[PDB]
């Protein structure tokens, strides 16, 4: 047993002291979507594609998605329905003016649920695949809601759909290494770099326009919880990165002058039920559970087969994934805030059902997530006792 | 005094243990760039405009520059060079082929000072502000390297030229918080995003062509040194950001379909004045240093005005600032690797001249970089007995 110095370090491990979620009022019906996608795309002459589109829309289990991008914004900024047109500019300005203030509605509940004064954040990080800004979102961030000007910032541009887990990991290391360090983490993610009308020769690409949305995240971490007046909900205990074997060139996305055109030519299902046992029994080998059912499950829903064949890869009860499946079909897939708005929709289950613990009864708590890479973050967590909150 | 359980953290503060740079071979003397600046975009008519960029390019106290742009590989994308015709594609497609390749060179020579093994590289962080990619360069840089799959990695895009205090600021909480973590930081620059003919920019933008240029730096981070194997030449005693007051829109860069469009509508030597002396001194507070001659400097030269103002400001020798203008009239402004390369130069030149410590004689020293913002990186280093080396 080994001492030193606490200094200006924190002494316990890092701690989810809130979280809260947003999306933009307006919304579309899964079931709507097809004719009002082929609509303002000005393709209703493809009929073929409009019902395979159909059939896709149908298959994702999604009922609601919340757009930034309405009827009439698609009408000022037409490039943005062509399939390639040059638009990075009219992205980048719808970017600069909603991708900060969605991140402003998730940090006003979350720092509402947290109770302590702003000017006690130290470290904010931000995480959004729907604009690159210089300055980026975390300093419009930081302007919209008051933050210190001395605040300690970390933009994170384009990581893909696992940068929910990146933001963990960061901040991890941020409030455990700092004494008295408090983390607003914000994933604010948004399809504007992503829509884009449909093509009879890129038919691939349409499964794209068919799950991804918008919506933010924003979390309180910190370690060392004061508990006269916080609540602990989570610990991060481990959070880990790592690269699939024989993933090359499985999620490719290139920022061009259309925004960006995800390439995937590798089958992510296949690749995930390959290695997700492994990779998941590394994470628990400190904790010594041996039942998968044991634990409390967060997996980012970017493909919905995946939920499937990880439920029946390792037997799984069909209300481990409920949360999971919840934020997928409300909302799609919000590319990084997805896996955070699962947490959150867990955490509300548990504690409305009158479960034992934030993580619905169960102590351990695995958080998944993926991109490119074949990227893979792993965060173990921990909940809480509800009768402590 | 407090003591905390060390458990699976670092017990002492993040050193730099190794550091090495590289830049691509080809290089342009600053007496020459302006004959090929407008011979190869076909500028030579614009005898005005040519006769501005001359002054311009004199005053930069800059002699040569490395860049990956040749005459042939603008005859190859002229898109480019076009004023007519998008191209950030072909920016991007340059960026991917270079970008992560230059940092490997430097990675390499730093592993080599380093003396351990690739395995016992824990955490990547890389920086770039010329070219988002997905999956990004550090992902590209581990498979080059043939680093872990399992590596911690940190992927900052495009967060402009203070990326170089933003990297140290994030391997000192990587270091010092895991035990056994050692830290490799890369900055790979280039100007692929923000070349381009002289007519088709501002004012402002014409000084960028005179000053921006290529390179990357790569250093090895980590706390607890093995004095066995390893040297420390640096200690990385705080690290700040800060926004300064009543500098919104100072700088700007746009990412639009012609690349990185910057502005620079506020005079950003006259912040730096206005706020360096009270934001030094509150970085030097527990250090109890009086004289402003008795610590050594790294300062970012991409307004080589600020040197000279804040050498007469401070009242600072003329041999303060020898490290951070070597680098400025032998590479120009390398983006974030800039301050990186200032560090190497003026660990090199105090082991070479003799001096007591790497911190040529003195032991205290301050790193400040500045970007979009307007924001301010303030490193606070210690250094080594050169004798240890």
């Amino acid at each position: 047993v080994e001492w030193v110095r606490k200094a200006d370090r924190a002494a316990g491990p890092a701690a989810v002291l809130a979280m809260a979620t947003a999306n933009p009022s307006n919304f579309y019906l899964q079931s709507d979507f097809p004719d009002f996608y082929f609509r303002v795309t000005r393709s209703d002459h493809m009929s073929d594609l409009k019902e395979k589109f159909k059939r896709i829309c149908k298959k994702t289990t999604v009922r609601k998605r919340h757009m930034i991008l309405t009827e009439e914004i698609l009408n000022k900024n037409p490039a943005i329905a062509d399939y390639w047109s040059p638009s990075l500019a009219a992205r980048h300005d719808l970017a600069l003016a909603n991708i900060p203030q969605l991140g402003k509605e998730a940090a006003d509940k979350a720092i509402k649920e947290w109770g302590q004064p702003k000017s006690k954040i130290t470290h904010l990080v931000f995480c959004t695949s729907a604009g690159v800004l210089m300055p980026g979102a975390d300093y419009q961030l930081t302007m919209l809601l008051g933050l210190n000007p001395s605040i300690s910032r970390l933009m994170l541009h384009n990581l893909g759909c696992y940068a929910g887990g990146t933001a963990l990991r960061v901040a991890k290391d941020l409030a455990e290494n700092n004494g008295g360090a408090r983390v607003l983490v914000v994933c604010s993610e948004a399809n504007l770099l992503n829509f884009r009308g449909p093509s009879e020769t890129h038919i691939d690409e349409l499964i794209t326009q068919s799950l991804f949305a918008d919506g933010a995240a924003a979390l309180i971490v910190g370690s060392d919880p004061d508990l006269q007046t916080e609540s602990p909900l989570y610990e991060l205990i481990s959070a880990s990165q790592r690269i699939l074997p024989e993933s090359e060139d499985a999620i490719v996305g290139r920022l061009t002058e259309a925004g960006l055109v995800p390439y995937l030519p590798k089958d992510i299902p296949k690749l995930v039920s390959t290695n997700i046992r492994s990779i998941l029994e590394d994470a628990l080998a400190p904790t010594g559970v041996q039942d998968w059912n044991s634990i409390f499950w967060i997996i980012h829903p970017g493909m919905p087969a995946i939920l499937d064949q990880t439920e029946k890869l390792l037997q799984l009860d069909k209300e481990k994934l409920k949360a999971t499946r919840h934020v997928l079909s409300e909302f799609g897939n919000m590319f990084s805030a997805t896996v955070l708005f699962i947490l959150d929709q867990l955490r509300k289950g548990a504690v409305a059902e009158g479960k034992s613990t934030t993580g619905e009864g169960c102590e351990w708590g695995v958080l998944f997530s993926f991109g490119p890479g074949f990227t893979v973050e792993t965060v173990l967590l921990r909940s809480v006792a509800t009768a402590t909150l």
